[PDB]
RNA sequence: AAUUUCUACUGUUGUAGAUGAGAAGUCAUUUAAUAAGGCCGU
DNA sequence: CTTATTAAATGACTTCTCTAAAGGACT
DNA sequence: AGTCCTTTACT
C-alpha cells in the first residue's frame, strides 16, 4: 500500500547511543581503592584550566597576526563594486568575479597567518611538551617577565606560576587535546566555516561595514543634518583615534572624521576586536560615570532626527554593529559597574548605603526624613509660591498624570489649550501653570470625570511615609544580614534563600520608586544655558541635597541584581579516563592495548570492560587461547577506516613501500593525482587532469596490495571488476563498506571473574531499563538500534556499525534519596478518566531516583545505514516518486495560530479535507493535556520568575518532550496517507513561532531515520529497512524550500481568505480625507440593497481601485454577525443593521432596492464617511475572535461561508483555514511536480497571483 | 510517581512515544537598570 | 513604543571528530 | 631494540 516502500537505506548518518554502566562485582571497590574517580574529577578541572591557559596565547596570537595584516585597497574596492552588483543582478560573471574577490582576500589573510613562527607548533606536542626544547611555556615566561597578569581575569587560576603547573600536568597527554586542537584549527581555517577569524572578517564584517558605507553616503543625501558631527568628535574622540589612515597610508595617530572612517580602505583598522569595538562605539555611543547624560552614537542620532521631523524612511539607515572577533575577550568603552564577589559584599554595600541615607544631614542639619516631610507638608498647605517650583516636562510628568489621573496625556493637553488660551515644548513647567490649565481643563470636562490639582498634592504629601515603610524593613534586614556576612560564601543565590531575596528586593524596589517619585523635581546641571529658570532657592537647596544622596541607589541596585540573578554553580558529569589518554578511542583488536575498552556479551546482556593500564595484555591471543570456555562472548572488532587515507598511508609507507613495490607508472599517478578530479598531488608536483585509465590502473595497484597485506586479506573483499569504476571514491566505498567485521571469542567466566576481582579489569553492564528482567513490551528505538549492532542479520549486511571514540562519564548524586511513595501505600492516579482511581505497589517509588545515587554512563557513537553512503539530488528522487504517484499523494499541512501551537489539515488531490484537528491536545493521549496552556503558564512563570530574581527554569525540554508526541502523530499520518508535509515559511508578515520552528526541526530529524516499533525487523519500515523521507539537515540556508517530503510555501493570504470563493481583502480601506472617500467609493461599480435577501450589496472590480495587482469582479455582502475588540472586551456587531442605522441618519432611502451608490459620495460629512469606512472594515474582516471565520462573497447557490457550520471537507475555523490554505498551496506545488518534464528544474516559488488564480477559480 | 536522558504517566521493580553525543565558537532573545526621544498607555 | 549602554539569564545556530598504523623518541 | 605516545594518511 505505501508509496515509500523504496525510500529506505538511502544514505548513512551518524548517531550516538547512551547507556548506564552498572559496575559488576569488585570493580567499584577496586576503582576507589585506586581513587580513579576523584582523580579524573581533578583532571577535568585542570583540562578546563589547561585550554583556558592555551586560549590566552591564541588570544595573543590572533592580535599580533592581525595588526600585521593589511588588505590592498583596490582588493576591497573589487569586493564592494561586485558585492552590490550581486544585489539587483543575478549574473554569473558576477558570481565568479565575487567568489574570486572573496577568495583572494581570504588567501591574502591565510598566507599571512600560515607563515608565522607561532603557527607551526600551534597544534602539536611541542605546544605543551617539547621533546628536546615549548611554545606555550615560553609565552607564559615572556608574559611573567613582562609582569603581565594573564589570570587576574579568571578566578580558577591565581598567577602565571599556577598556569605553568597546570600545563605541566599534561606531559604525556598531548593527544588528549587533539579534539581541542581541532576546535582551534577551525579558528584559522580559510575554508568557508563560521568558526574562523578569516570567515568572520571577510564573510561577516566586511559586508556589514560596506552596508554602513552605503548607508553613510546615502544618509548624507536625504538627511544631511541627522548627525551632530562636532559632538561625536567631542564625545567619541577616543574611538576615532586610528594610528594608520590606509587611504593616505600616513602613520600618525589623530582623530578621524566620519568621512575617513568610511573610507573603504580604512576597514583595516576594524579587523581586531579593539577596532571592532571602536567602530561599534561610533555606532552605539557610550556611558561615562560622573556624566549623567549618555554620550550618543550614530544610531541614536539617526533615531532622534527621524522622530523630530516625522520621517520613518530614515529607519532604513540604522547602522549594523560588527560582530566580535572570534576568541576575543573584551571589555567595553562604556562604563561597567563594579562587581560583587560574595554575599559579604552584598550586606556590606547595603548597610553602608542605608546607613548614610539615615545618617546624612542637609546644610540646615536636618535628616533626609525631616527635610522631605517639611518640604511636602508645605506644598499641601500651599505656602509655597507655585511659580517658584516646577516639574520636569518629562516621561516623569507623563508618569505623574498616569499615576494620579489614570491617563498620561491629561496634563499634556490641559497645558496645550490653556496656552492657545507656534510654541515649543518647555524644558520644565511651573506648578502654577499646571494648576490653572487643569483648572480651566476641568471647567470644560464633566464634573463626575474630572482631575483636580488636589490629587497631585495628594501623591506628594504622602511621600514621607515611605521612610517608615523602609525603617521597619531596614530592620528585619538587620536579621538577614547576619546570616550572609561570610567572607566568600556566595550561598545567597542558592534557591533556598529565595524568601530572603524577596525581602531584599522589596527594599531595593521601595527605595527605587521613591527615587522615581522625587525625580520629577530635580534640575540636573546638564549644561544648557539656552534657558534658565528662577526657582524657590531654599526648597531646591535642601531637596537637591537629599536627592543626590538617594540617587546613590541605582548603582547599588544594579550590583545586587547582578549578583542575585547569577545562576549557582552546578556539579556536572565529568569524563572518565581509567588512566588512558586514548580510552575507547578505537575498538579494533590491534589497538586493544592502546585504547583500553572491550565489549562482551553474556546471556543477552551487554558488558563493557576496561583493562587496568598496568595489565592491558590481559586479552592477548595467548590469554584468549588458554582461557577459551563458555562464559563471556568478547566482541573482536576489525575496521578499515577512511580507505582514501589509509591505503596510501600504508602502502606507500617508507617502512613498507619497498615490499608493495609500486611501479614508476603507479607513482606517476600518485604524484600527479591523475586518479582523482579534485584530489591533491604529492608535494612538489602539479595536479593533472583526471585520467580514467590511470584511475583503474591505480585501483588495481591497491587491489594487489590488499591481498599482499598480511592482515587485511582476513576481511574477505569481493570488489566489482575494476573496469566498472568511473571514479576512485567508488573503490574506496567498497573498501570501507566491507572493512568492518564483528566476530567473537568465548572466554571462561572463571577467567573474567578472577581478573575483575584483582582490579586487572573493570567490568560494567551496559544498561538501560529495557534490559530489566521485568521489561516486557516495546523497547526504546535506541535499545533496538544497539542490539542490532551485533544481530546476525545486521552482520551479514551491515546497516548498524560501531564507531570508535566512545566516552564514559561519572555523575555525582544531586538530590537526596527521598522515598516519595512508600510501598504498599496506595497512590492516587492523576488521570481522572482511569479505571483505577489509585494504585498500590509492592515496592517503594522514589522521585527522580536516577539522581539519588552516583551513576556511571556510557556514550557510544554508531553509524546508520552504514553501507549505502550518501544521497545527492535526494529531493529529485522524492519529486520523481511523487510525479509518477501524484494521484495517490495527500497533503498534510500544518499552520500555527494564536490559539494553537500547531494545527493540521489533511487534504487530497481535489482539495477536500480528509482530517483536521488541533495539536494543543494530542492523541490518543490517555491523559488529555492542552499543551497550549501547559506551555503558556510555563512561559508566564518564567517572565514572572525573571522579575522577582528567582531561578529561570528551562522550557525547551517541556517543548521538546511535547513535540516528540506530535512528530509521532505526524510520522503515522504520513506513512498511512502517503502524504507530504507542507509548512509556512518564516497576509501574514517570537516564542509561539519557535515552538512552530522547533516542530519542523524535530520532524526533519525524525524523517531522516524512521522506524516503526511494530514493523518486522526484516522488511520496510523496520530496524533494517528504515524509512528515509527527508534529505539530511546541513544549513537552513542550504536547505531552502524543500527537504524531502517536507515543503515550505510563502504563507501570505492563508488566514484571511474565503475557502469556497477564494476572495481576499486587498482594498485595504482607510479614511484620511472626505475627498479620497468620496473618490474611493465612486470607484465602485454598483452599491445596491437586496430586498429579497435583506442585506447590502457592494458590487465592484478590483482593477478600478488604485493598486494595480488587483484582479476580479466581486460582490461583497454585509450578511451575518461580526466581532470587534474594544477597551471599556469584544462586542457582536451586525453591519447589515449598522448600515440601516446610518442611512436613516442621513435621510437616504433604501427600503425598495434602489442603488444608493451616488448618494454617499455626494455628501460632505466626515462623520458620515467615518462610520461607513468602518462598517466596511467589518464587512470584510473574515476572522472574528474573542473564534470563527466568515465570508461576504456568495457562491453560486448564493450562500455565505460560516465556520460555525461547515462540512467536514471545509475548515472548522479560521485556524484550520490557515493550515487548509497552506495545503492548497501544497496542492499547487503537487501540480508542478506531476506536470514537470524530464531535464527541467522544478519551480517551487508560488506568487500571489498564481495562487489567487488557483484558489479563486477551482470552485468557480 | 521509577527513566541513558526528555515529556506525559501507573501503563506494577516499570508503560507510550521521543532521543546525535562530546568539544568549540558565535549569535538571537528576554527581563532588569540607565541615557536621550516619539505616539490615539501599554 | 524607538535608538542606544551595562548586567544577569535561556536558547539556537554552524564548525570538528567519531581510526588504524606509521613513525619517532625515550629507554 | 622494545615500549608507547604522537602523527600520519587525504579531501
Ligand atoms: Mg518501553
Ligand atoms: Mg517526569
Amino acid at each position: 500500500m505505501s508509496i515509500y516502500q523504496e525510500f529506505v537505506n538511502k544514505y548513512s548518518l551518524s548517531k550516538t547511543l547512551r547507556f548506564e554502566l552498572i559496575p559488576q562485582g569488585k570493580t567499584l571497590e577496586n576503582i576507589k581503592a585506586r581513587g580513579l574517580i576523584l582523580d579524573d574529577e581533578k583532571r577535568a578541572k585542570d583540562y578546563k584550566k589547561a585550554k583556558q591557559i592555551i586560549d590566552k596565547y591564541h588570544q595573543f596570537f590572533i592580535e599580533e597576526i592581525l595588526s600585521s595584516v593589511c588588505i590592498s585597497e583596490d582588493l576591497l574596492q573589487n569586493y564592494s563594486d561586485v558585492y552590490f552588483k550581486l544585489k539587483k543582478s543575478d549574473d554569473d560573471n558576477l558570481q565568479k568575479d565575487f567568489k574570486s574577490a572573496k577568495d583572494t582576500i581570504k588567501k591574502q589573510i591565510s598566507e599571512y597567518i600560515k607563515d608565522s613562527e607561532k603557527f607551526k607548533n600551534l597544534f602539536n606536542q611541542n605546544l605543551i611538551d617539547a621533546k628536546k626544547g615549548s611554545d606555550l611555556i615560553l609565552w607564559l615566561k615572556q608574559s611573567k617577565d613582562n609582569g603581565i597578569e594573564l589570570f587576574k581575569a579568571n578566578s580558577d587560576i591565581t598567577d602565571i606560576d599556577e598556569a605553568l603547573e597546570i600545563i605541566k600536568s599534561f606531559k604525556g597527554w598531548t593527544t588528549y587535546f587533539k579534539g581541542f586542537h581541532e576546535n582551534r584549527k577551525n579558528v584559522y581555517s580559510s575554508n568557508d566555516i563560521p568558526t574562523s577569524i578569516i570567515y568572520r572578517i571577510v564573510d561577516d564584517n566586511l559586508p556589514k561595514f560596506l552596508e554602513n558605507k552605503a548607508k553613510y553616503e546615502s544618509l548624507k543625501d536625504k538627511a544631511p543634518e541627522a548627525i551632530n558631527y562636532e559632538q561625536i568628535k567631542k564625545d567619541l574622540a577616543e574611538e576615532l583615534t586610528f594610528d594608520i589612515d590606509y587611504k593616505t597610508s600616513e602613520v600618525n595617530q589623530r582623530v578621524f572624521s566620519l568621512d575617513e572612517v568610511f573610507e573603504i580602505a580604512n576597514f583595516n583598522n576594524y579587523l581586531n576586536q579593539s577596532g571592532i569595538t571602536k567602530f561599534n562605539t561610533i555606532i552605539g555611543g557610550k556611558f561615562v560615570n560622573g556624566e549623567n547624560t549618555k554620550r550618543k552614537g550614530i544610531n541614536e542620532y539617526i533615531n532622534l532626527y527621524s522622530q523630530q521631523i516625522n520621517d520613518k524612511t530614515l529607519k532604513k539607515y540604522k547602522m549594523s554593529v560588527l560582530f566580535k572577533q572570534i576568541l576575543s575577550d573584551t571589555e567595553s568603552k562604556s562604563f561597567v559597574i563594579d562587581k560583587l564577589e560574595d554575599d559579604s559584599d552584598v550586606v556590606t554595600t547595603m548597610q553602608s548605603f542605608y546607613e548614610q541615607i539615615a545618617a546624612f544631614k542637609t546644610v540646615e542639619e536636618k535628616s533626609i526624613k525631616e527635610t522631605l516631610s517639611l518640604l511636602f507638608d508645605d506644598l499641601k498647605a500651599q505656602k509655597l509660591d507655585l511659580s517658584k517650583i516646577y516639574f520636569k516636562n518629562d516621561k516623569s510628568l507623563t508618569d505623574l498624570s498616569q499615576q494620579v489621573f489614570d491617563d498620561y496625556s491629561v496634563i499634556g493637553t490641559a497645558v496645550l489649550e490653556y496656552i492657545t488660551q507656534k510654541t515649543e515644548k518647555a524644558k520644565y513647567l511651573s506648578l502654577e501653570t499646571i494648576k490653572l490649565a487643569l483648572e480651566e481643563f476641568n471647567k470644560h470636562r464633566d464634573i463626575d470625570k474630572q482631575c483636580r490639582f488636589e490629587e497631585i498634592l495628594a501623591n506628594f504629601a504622602a511621600i514621607p511615609m515611605i521612610f517608615d515603610e523602609i525603617a521597619q524593613n531596614k530592620d528585619n534586614l538587620a536579621q538577614i544580614s547576619i546570616k550572609y556576612q561570610n567572607q566568600g560564601k556566595k550561598d545567597l543565590l542558592q534557591a533556598s534563600a529565595e524568601d530572603d531575596v524577596k525581602a531584599i528586593k522589596d527594599l531595593l524596589d521601595q527605595t527605587n520608586n521613591l527615587l522615581h517619585k522625587l525625580k520629577i523635581f530635580h534640575i540636573s546641571q546638564s549644561e544648557d544655558k539656552a534657558n534658565i529658570l528662577d526657582k524657590d532657592e531654599h526648597f531646591y537647596l535642601v531637596f537637591e541635597e537629599c536627592y543626590f544622596e538617594l540617587a546613590n541607589i541605582v548603582p547599588l541596585y544594579n550590583k545586587i541584581r547582578n549578583y542575585i540573578t547569577q545562576k549557582p554553580y552546578s556539579d556536572e558529569k565529568f569524563k572518565l579516563n581509567f588512566e588512558n589518554s586514548t580510552l575507547a578511542n578505537g575498538w579494533d583488536k590491534n589497538k586493544e592495548p592502546d585504547n583500553t575498552a572491550i565489549l562482551f556479551i553474556k546471556d543477552d546482556k551487554y558488558y563493557l570492560g576496561v583493562m587496568n593500564k598496568k595489565n592491558n595484555k590481559i586479552f592477548d591471543d595467548k590469554a584468549i587461547k588458554e582461557n577459551k570456555g563458555e562464559g563471556y562472548k568478547k566482541i573482536v572488532y576489525k575496521l578499515l577506516p577512511g580507505a582514501n587515507k589509509m591505503l596510501p598511508k600504508v602502502f606507500f609507507s617508507a617502512k613498507s613501500i619497498k615490499f608493495y613495490n609500486p611501479s614508476e607508472d603507479i607513482l606517476r599517478i600518485r604524484n600527479h593525482s591523475t586518479h582523482t578530479k579534485n584530489g591533491s598531488p604529492q608535494k612538489g608536483y602539479e595536479k593533472f587532469e583526471f585520467n580514467i585509465e590511470d584511475c583503474r590502473k591505480f585501483i588495481d595497484f591497491y587491489k594487489q596490495s590488499i591481498s599482499k597485506h598480511p592482515e587485511w586479506k582476513d576481511f574477505g573483499f569481493r570488489f566489482s571488476d575494476t573496469q566498472r569504476y568511473n571514479s576512485i571514491d567508488e573503490f574506496y566505498r567498497e573498501v570501507e563498506n566491507q572493512g568492518y567485521k564483528l566476530t567473537f571469542e568465548n572466554i571462561s567466566e572463571s577467567y573474567i571473574d578472577s581478573v575483575v576481582n584483582q582490579g586487572k579489569l573493570y567490568l560494567f553492564q551496559i544498561y538501560n531499563k529495557d534490559f530489566s528482567a521485568y521489561s516486557k513490551g516495546r523497547p526504546n528505538l535506541h535499545t533496538l538500534y544497539w542490539k542490532a549492532l551485533f544481530d546476525e542479520r545486521n552482520l551479514q549486511d551491515v546497516v548498524y556499525k560501531l564507531n570508535g571514540e566512545a566516552e564514559l562519564f561519572y555523575r555525582k548524586q544531586s538530590i537526596p534519596k527521598k522515598i516519595t511513595h512508600p510501598a504498599k501505600e496506595a497512590i492516587a492516579n492523576k488521570n481522572k478518566d482511569n479505571p483505577k482511581k489509585e494504585s498500590v505497589f509492592e515496592y517503594d517509588l522514589i522521585k527522580d531516583k536516577r539522581f539519588t545515587e552516583d551513576k556511571f554512563f556510557f556514550h557510544c557513537p554508531i553509524t546508520i545505514n552504514f553501507k549505502s553512503s550518501g544521497a545527492n539530488k535526494f529531493n529529485d528522487e522524492i519529486n520523481l516518486l511523487l510525479k509518477e504517484k501524484a494521484n495517490d499523494v495527500h497533503i498534510l499541512s500544518i499552520d500555527r495560530g494564536e490559539r494553537h501551537l500547531a494545527y493540521y489539515t489533511l487534504v487530497d488531490g481535489k482539495g477536500n479535507i480528509i482530517k483536521q484537528d488541533t495539536f494543543n491536545i494530542i492523541g490518543n493521549d490517555r491523559m488529555k493535556t492542552n499543551y497550549h496552556d501547559k506551555l503558556a503558564a510555563i512561559e508566564k512563570d518564567r517572565d514572572s520568575a525573571r522579575k522577582d530574581w528567582k531561578k529561570i527554569n528551562n522550557i525547551k525540554e517541556m517543548k521538546e518532550g511535547y513535540l516528540s508526541q506530535v512528530v509521532h502523530e505526524i510520522a503515522k499520518l504520513v506513512i498511512e496517507y502517503n502524504a507530504i508535509v507542507v509548512f509556512a515559511d518564516l497576509f501574514k508578515r517570537k516564542v509561539e513561532k519557535q515552538v512552530y520552528q522547533k516542530l519542523e526541526k524535530m520532524l526533519i530529524e525524525k524523517l531522516n531515520y524512521l522506524v516503526f516499533k511494530d514493523n518486522e525487523f526484516d522488511k520496510t519500515g523496520g530496524v533494517l529497512r528504515a524509512y528515509q523521507l527527508t534529505a539530511p539537515f546541513e544549513t537552513f540556508k542550504k536547505m531552502g524550500k524543500q527537504t524531502g517530503i517536507i515543503y515550505y510555501v510563502p504563507a501570505g493570504f492563508t488566514s484571511k481568505i474565503c475557502p469556497v470563493t477564494g476572495f481576499v481583502n486587498q482594498l485595504y480601506p482607510k479614511y484620511e480625507s472626505v475627498s479620497k472617500s468620496q473618490e474611493f467609493f465612486s470607484k465602485f461599480d454598483k452599491i445596491c440593497y437586496n430586498l429579497d435577501k435583506g442585506y447590502f450589496e457592494f458590487s465592484f472590480d478590483y482593477k478600478n481601485f488604485g493598486d494595480k495587482a488587483a484582479k476580479g469582479k466581486w460582490t461583497i455582502a454585509s450578511f451575518g454577525s461580526r466581532l470587534i475588540n474594544f477597551r471599556n472586551d469584544t462586542r457582536e456587531v451586525y453591519p447589515t443593521k449598522e448600515l440601516e442605522k446610518l442611512l436613516k441618519d442621513y435621510s437616504i432611502e433604501y427600503g425598495h432596492g434602489e442603488c444608493i451608490k451616488a448618494a454617499i459620495c455626494g455628501e460632505s460629512d466626515k462623520k458620515f464617511f467615518a462610520k461607513l469606512t468602518s462598517v466596511l472594515n467589518t464587512i470584510l474582516q473574515m476572522r472574528n475572535s474573542k473564534d470563527y471565520l466568515i465570508s461576504p462573497v456568495a457562491d453560486v447557490n448564493g450562500n455565505f461561508f460560516d465556520s460555525r457550520q461547515a462540512p467536514k471537507n471545509m475548515p472548522q475555523d479560521a485556524d484550520a483555514n490557515g493550515a487548509y490554505h497552506i495545503g492548497l498551496k501544497g496542492l499547487m506545488l503537487l501540480g508542478r511536480i506531476k506536470n514537470n518534464q524530464e531535464g527541467k528544474k522544478l519551480n517551487l516559488v508560488i506568487k500571489n497571483e498564481e495562487y489567487f488564480e488557483f484558489v479563486q477559480n477551482r470552485n468557480n
